[PDB]
DNA sequence: TGCAAAAAACGCATATTCTCTATGCAAAAAACGCATTAATACGAGAATTTTGTAGCTACTTATACAAAATTCAGGAAAATTTTTCTGTATAATGGGAGCTGTCACGGATGCA
């Protein structure tokens, strides 16, 4: 699932997330700009392929 | 249902008399004295005699040297267990495991 998600000013954000009954988390997001990256068991890479 | 009143009983005249209060008799206890005998205790004699005191004597022990006949503490082997070290030869070629929902604060850096 997926964070609605909000900010320091108001203008808001979007971000996504995935986790089964057991395993990693597929997590997604929005740098203001209909962008993405993919973060999983890393929390170290604004990486989006 | 008021008594006046009669006869027999129930009350003022003595015999009887009979429990009754009253002294001399008498018989055996008792206790006192004549007293007698025996026994409870004083007198003398010399006999046992135990206790109290001295010296001798036998037992008991105070003490001075020490290796008795026995105990023990190390010392140095084994005895067996155990410990540390060294060694055994086909190929084998990048590691899993949660962190992802806390709120707020204080610097400390990075990033244009």
């Amino acid at each position: 699932y997926y964070k609605s998600e909000i900010d320091k000013n108001g203008r808001r954000t979007y971000s996504a997330s995935l986790i089964p009954n057991r395993g990693a988390w597929l997590k997604f997001e929005t740098d203001r700009n209909d962008l993405v990256w993919v973060r999983i068991d890393k929390t170290r890479k604004l990486s989006a392929q």
